[PDB]
């Protein structure tokens, strides 16, 4: 109620504040990370996460990979209770330049959408992957029809871009 989304799309919400309030306030259930494929978190929004979980994504991140293969852009594994209650999927998007970079992404945001419970993800293989918003936005916006969705907005540029996306 009484910290509002900077704006709302059908059942979508935005949100720009930094990452303990609202997800303090939120209270999710799964939160999103904009992953590697080999699941190392060294800058960007997986790097926020990463600390928020006082590193303790990195340490199951590497125990997954000696027994997992790595990720394939256009999936997403689900680490159940990283901390209490609290589960993180690390969906890889596309690289901007890759193949289907359109398809990958919307399958991301389909497997983002199965989760369970209340969601709070990162717009998706938009930082330095450069996948232009607008892509990423439409294939979101038009994956996950029917479901309540909180989008975390990274930056003062990912809020403006956002604002144009929904020029009316
Ligand atoms: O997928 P994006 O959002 O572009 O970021 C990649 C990131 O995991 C590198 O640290
Ligand atoms: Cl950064």
């Amino acid at each position: 109620d009484l910290i509002l989304p900077f704006y709302k799309a059908g059942k979508v919400s935005f949100y720009q504040g930094d990452l303990d309030v609202l997800i303090n306030f939120l209270e999710p259930d799964v939160l999103v990370n904009a992953a590697n494929g080999d699941l190392r978190h060294v800058g960007g929004v997986a790097r926020a996460i990463d600390v928020f979980t006082g590193g303790k994504l990195t340490k199951r991140s590497k125990e997954y990979l000696k027994s997992s293969k790595a990720i394939a852009p256009g999936n997403a594994v689900l680490f159940e209770n990283v901390l209490e209650h609290l589960s993180v999927l690390n969906a890889v998007g596309p690289r901007n330049g890759d193949s289907r970079v359109e398809g990958k992404l919307c399958n991301v945001y389909k497997a983002i959408a199965k989760c369970d419970g209340k969601i709070l993800t990162p717009l998706i293989s938009v930082g330095i992957f450069k996948v232009k918003l607008e892509v990423s936005l439409q294939c979101l916006l038009k994956t996950v029809t029917d479901r309540d969705l909180n989008v975390f907005v990274y930056t003062d540029q990912e809020r403006v871009t956002i604002e144009n996306f929904f020029n009316g």
